[PDB]
């Protein structure tokens, strides 16, 4: 303890928090999705109801250290209010996203952080055929809100949504499910923008 | 991050937050809505949920500064708690609205702010003959709910709501959309008070 | 700015804050509601729910202040959290009152104070009739929860609530709309209690 | 309010804040339900949903003050945040209870705080015969959550819940309320636990 | 409460707070679930909501002392938020679980911390055949969400959930309750992991 509460103190309570990303000192988003399960469909008004973790990984300069300092400490948790965090967000929601998990990250020697946030989401969705057996396909846009591409850069580790831990018995059965990165731009505005398609085809049992 | 670092310092923990417009020193607010849904009707109590970015910009003399005594920096991203914003309020809203996108603002060198939150909102709207081919009318009007015309301006930067983002397979299409400056008087008292409609026409598909 | 950044600073960051009325020293309290819309009712529970503005004034001695003192100012603009505000409350009210506006209030230089919160109410109220010509006729008192008559007195400009901008289609049709100041005294406690009734007279369309 | 400024001061600004009642030195607290209004009996799930303000009273010497010290004031309002509150608390509660009233609370010279916050609660209930004469009783029993009888003794001032302001229009009629306090004491552990039973019978109209 | 103030003041206003359990200085939780009821089941969803009071307990040796130096106090009761708390958390949630109790915890002499707060959950759990005399069985695994078994260990007093309390009128009827240790090991990570799996069997009446 004594150890990783200096290594803590120094970190956080040294210089100023860091100000994010700019052009000149971008930064490097992973992002990576764990569906968990399709919880509801409303064919009234096109929502649809996903229960995921969003893997979240960045990393700083500002939070290396050397683990002989500090006690042989490779890595520690802490709450994600202690650190900065990208602004992730979804495009088509349209409800405010519920947050199923605590908010904490681990940040690692190297000065990486890993952030697994559970959510539930509502977003536009035609679920249209969902009842029939080629099913109905949905997405929805993740990326950030402020930031273009000049300062964070979006990644994904794989094209494949991990579907290990998907409900056994949904009411909704996962055909397909996909994260692309993608990089688009505006007319009025010369710079890149990424985000990462969430593109999920399923249907009834 | 240094520089960003110091620049973000000497703006806000300098001299006491802005205190907002006064008849003196008037200021600017500029207001763009962007439709994304029309989400759900409630025709037995004459509800209408919209979910749309609404871009506001306004320009702060206090929040102006050199790039080349800031290390080139144009702008930066920060919380909209760091600053003030303008109490752009609807008035036929019927539930507090909620928040889709984070509270992050683009501070630019000139002292330009641009903020764009993503709200859904309940306002009231009789859908009756939603179900025709004529569709139905609805107006939602925006503007300051304590300042007045003496204090902020609004202006909009063009009629045309932007549609371009606007939900593909909705269950509602849109007909039209208008983004209007209104100014309205009163015997009662001197002062202009202004306020942006914003009126969609829309039915089912 | 400048001048209204002094203003405020000596007004607030001056003296602790204003500990509130006393019998010694009592304060006068001035509601206006505006109804602008009856949105649901709900026969089963004998629920209601109105949208109204609620405009509340009241007179403080240490707020006042000298214009030629503070650069010609008459009056700022400034968040319902740096002042002291009364706690004017529905007693059958059924579920937690929405706040609909901005919690920003006007200080004016003679030391009065406006506040007008836009609520959306839910109240107890059997709407059993409410689809016959003759109506249904509600009511809701609105007063202070902890302070009696000695230390906040109520009063209102008129009978008459404003219902100017109410909604034009709402599916219900107000009859009439009633502010009463009622004056009732416990068989305890010699101080008097004050509320203003809220009545409004109403049916489908 | 210079002297209701001073005494506040001196009784909050001047040791640390009261740490709660202990073996050593116990306290007690007061309950009283008035009940206003069974709002809705969900016979599915069997929640029912009640709304009464509960009076709290205890005593700190912590509190106390000489009237004549501070300019003949007997008691102020303040915050229910500024002083310790029992955490008072409801076992069979379905859903977060929802306040209806302002946190604020009345402190007395001889250092007596009364708090009388308004809630709407849903707790378990089988309201099965609630459309009959003889009516359906059902029951939620109100305690401290950490705190045993050695340390908080809960008491009551009668039996018979007030019902002197329940809802005369009600969809649910009042056969009886009873608030009755229990000791439950348990030989694994020799210390009392005390709660208030409340025990509403109660029929449709 | 001189005594308690000073106690309370020399354990957390002394050295930083406790950053938390490490691969060095690990940690252990003890999980116990008293199941209130089974109160709503959605078989369009497969949403089952539980109530429970879910009870943690750990022990930190930076909350000991002694007894004789502080008045003789064995325990006293403080805020979750005064002290660290393990982040136990539900893995198949689908909706953020609701808080039903205080944040309370009791902190004993030996450094042993009691805390238990009661919940309303939403987990994922298919109720079909809940209508039948078998019965329907699901389950829901509780853990911490970024410690590992070489942070922080779970443990259970026993493999039986304490139904002593269960609602005697539930909807639903009990017919077994399970809370079992587990240990699961990882592809990506040489680490052990550890969840309570909480696994109750129940039908309609």
């Amino acid at each position: 303890q004594a150890n990783l509460m200096r290594l803590k103190s120094d970190l956080f309570n040294r210089s100023p928090m860091y100000p994010g990303p700019t052009k000149d000192d971008p930064l490097t988003v992973t992002l990576g999705f764990t569906l968990q399960d399709i919880v509801k469909v409303d064919s009234s008004t096109n929502e649809v109801d996903l229960v995921y973790c969003e893997q979240q990984r960045w990393k700083l300069n500002s939070l290396m250290w050397d683990p002989n300092e500090y006690g042989n400490i490779t890595d520690f948790r802490t709450s994600a209010a202690d650190i900065w965090t990208p602004d992730i967000t979804a495009y088509s929601s349209t409800r405010p996203v519920q947050v199923l998990s605590p908010q904490i990250a681990v940040v690692t020697h190297d000065g990486s952080v890993m952030f697994i946030p559970a959510q539930r989401l509502s977003f536009m969705c035609d679920p249209t055929g969902v009842d029939s057996e080629e099913g109905v396909t949905c997405a929805v846009k993740f990326g950030s809100w402020v930031y273009s591409g000049f300062e964070i850069d979006l990644k994904t580790d794989t094209d494949q949504v991990d579907l290990s831990s998907y409900y056994a018995s949904s009411k909704y059965e996962i055909l397909s499910a996909t994260q692309t990165r993608q990089v688009q731009h505006y007319s009025c505005c010369p710079e890149p923008y990424i985000d990462v398609n969430l593109v999920v085809k399923f249907r009834e049992r």
